[PDB]
């Protein structure tokens, strides 16, 4: 769903780097895919895509499927990867990621 | 923000019909703009656009600005219009519209 927003080549490179189980790193991904240099606006658009059910939060099953929003056939993150990603972004400890937590996670 | 999803002509007709203060009717708008025949998926995409801050709910100030998501220079809804729209869609009475309430509002 990041057709004319990211860059096909950027997404491909990002995905190739984390193909191995437990090799994912959110900072490396965001930087490579080109999201870190985006406007708060486009970051909110990205958030909405990742929030599959539009609940206003990225819950753990949505996070597990993170890569699939970029390339449909991308692998699922491992439990370890998901938990690490969740822990890094979940500032208030409610177990999900809201738009502000997501924005801080992206912008670093 | 409904560039290749709606139809320029549909949006224009929809907007012309409710230009007068208190002339808005959500069922007439949705039918005219072509949202009622959309897949639950595209309806969720529309929801996300209307939910300006990505909180997961369309709050009353967002509802007031409903038309502005279709054409940037569209008028704001009146208080009467907003309240009526809110009342029609807010099934659980919490004062905001969640994705499921929005979907039912669209599909009729
Ligand atoms: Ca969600
Ligand atoms: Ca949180
Ligand atoms: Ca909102
Ligand atoms: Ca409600």
């Amino acid at each position: 769903a990041f057709a004319g927003v990211l860059n096909d080549a950027d997404i491909a490179a990002a995905l190739e780097a984390c193909k191995a189980a437990d090799s994912f790193n959110h900072k490396a991904f965001f930087a490579k895919v080109g999201l870190t240099s985006k406007s708060a606006d486009d970051v909110k658009k990205a958030f909405a895509i990742i929030d599959q059910d539009k609940s206003g939060f990225i819950e753990e099953d949505e996070l597990k499927l993170f890569l699939q929003n970029f390339k449909a056939d991308a692998r699922a993150l491992t439990d370890g990867e998901t938990k690490t990603f969740l822990k890094a972004g979940d500032s208030d400890g409610d177990g999900k990621i809201g738009v502000d937590e997501f924005t801080a996670l992206v912008k670093a």
